[PDB]
């Protein structure tokens, strides 16, 4: 009963961490959920009955924070748009989400991905096409598109400068910041575009099902 | 003739590092040794020939040196038993182990985990299981029931507060303590119990005997 | 245009990295780069394009650049041999290489690498042999046998106490110098000896050549 106050919705961010579907094509359409996933709803479980949170954040993370701004007016320049920073969360019986721009004129989201270094920046196309598919941003534009009923996404991999403040005594102030500013702006910016695609879509919502019901399994146990 | 003053017995609390099994069927049957057996004996082999020692130990193992003796206060209550700390170290041709608490009553060895923090415990059923599995706990108690001639094991996995003196400058103070106190003490202890396993102990034989002839080699190339 | 100023040749010591071969023997035949392949490649683009260097070096690398002169006057009293450092690098079209011993008169390479600790040394023949096949030195040997006209190479892991200047504070004098310092010096060479092999050369050609058409691609996108 007291776990009827308790109920998973995916941060759209997160949803490659439960996308994945068991080899098995027989396990993948009875639901049944990889070892990863399963790993990954212990998190949220144990975050939403404990407050533990098993990802704090960092430098990485802060990057994208304090150059939020600038790149957002790098993703409007590029594209002849005055671009503000959408605001709201929103959600659906599955998953939530809070995108970095929204052009309902274009049927369009864009989200920008603030790169360390010029190291882990995906200057080259094939590189941003990886990245995005390894660190889940593709599942994570499709849930966005879902709750914000567009045709499309635009990730938009931006390399800035380091601020100041985020480069620990071991990092390189030549590396993090010199090297950075001398490479012109407009090759600081690979754009991946991906379409919407209802298939994908229809696995978001199975995929999160399952972790669901898991999830409620999970909290019944310290119930 | 100096190396057969070199003789290798294998610690239970290691035996997950040797135990494992080629893929290949005929290749388990002949003996062969797994990479990462050979590797493992490897380190045992230059602890022994030159007092290296790979796994020197860390604030996790000291959590549960130092928290030992509440872990075992912790599985008598839970068991209305009265228990103690089990003061011998046994050993036969092949293993050698320290059990924690022995039952001689119920021909049981338990086993105390001191979890370091709530993301790292396993409060899930399976999840639990799952931690024993990967970390070789199974086999560990296998070896125990060997030793000290039992039927059962059951692996406690508990979680407390760690001690201030523990907490790096980087660990968290709110996540290690705080959060931990909050949780009913009744919760944070699970419990997977192990049925000895005649063929396990075999396989367990087998291994080592073949790590003791590995070992043997590397003996003599330093000789 | 400009991108006819790259041009990519492959280091000795980094062919290990885009030596491999895809699974698919017939993509291996159409010259097909392995994902590893591409990522190095990728790494020594971002290097010639905006000087961000990925392996910057580090205490174990620094360990071997102290003991230079020390590890060359051992594999040569092992040989009877009075040896020198090589001093030139050479090149073809596709490698460049700066071995550290060149002997003519027997048509051989010696390399010395510098052990870290007596946990990453190998000690063992075994041991040596998949170290050296791990890191790639085997490929490195080639590489060098090519641009010198040798039959044969011999790699010299070698353990000697770690320079005080190089042990960190979190680092053990004890294990890092004391305990080595015990060992005789003659159990603290392990040799490999990797015979010229054509083929492999070959190999190397085709990888090398495959990585350079890649790596214009990407000057190109960058152009
Ligand atoms: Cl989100
Ligand atoms: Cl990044
Ligand atoms: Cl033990
Ligand atoms: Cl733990
Ligand atoms: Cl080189
Ligand atoms: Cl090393
Ligand atoms: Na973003
Ligand atoms: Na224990
Ligand atoms: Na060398």
């Amino acid at each position: 009963g007291m776990n009827n106050l308790y109920h998973l919705k995916v941060r759209c961010s997160s949803l490659h961490k439960i996308i994945g579907e068991p080899k098995s094509k027989a396990d993948k359409e009875a639901g049944k959920l990889t070892d990863t996933a399963k790993s990954a709803v212990r998190e949220m479980a144990k975050f939403d009955l404990f407050g533990y949170n098993a990802f704090e954040g960092n430098k990485y993370t802060q990057k994208g924070n304090e150059l939020e701004e600038q790149a957002i007016k790098l993703s409007g320049v590029t594209r002849g748009l005055a671009l503000k920073k959408n605001t709201e969360r929103r959600e659906n019986e599955f998953i939530t989400g809070e995108c970095d721009i929204y052009v309902p004129s274009r049927k369009l989201i864009i989200d920008t991905k603030c790169s360390w270094d010029i190291g882990s920046h995906p200057f080259f196309t094939d590189e941003a096409q990886e990245k995005a598919k390894k660190a889940g941003y593709d599942i994570q534009m499709q849930g966005y598109m879902w709750l914000w009923d567009c045709d499309q996404a635009q990730i938009d991999f931006v390399l800035f400068p380091t601020p100041l403040n985020l480069i620990s005594a071991y990092d390189s102030d030549f590396k993090l910041i010199d090297l950075v500013e001398q490479i012109p702006q407009i090759r600081r910016i690979t754009t991946v575009i991906i379409q919407r695609d209802n298939e994908l879509i229809d696995k978001i919502k199975e995929r999160v099902s399952a972790a669901q019901k898991y999830y409620d399994q999970l909290i019944s146990e310290m119930s």
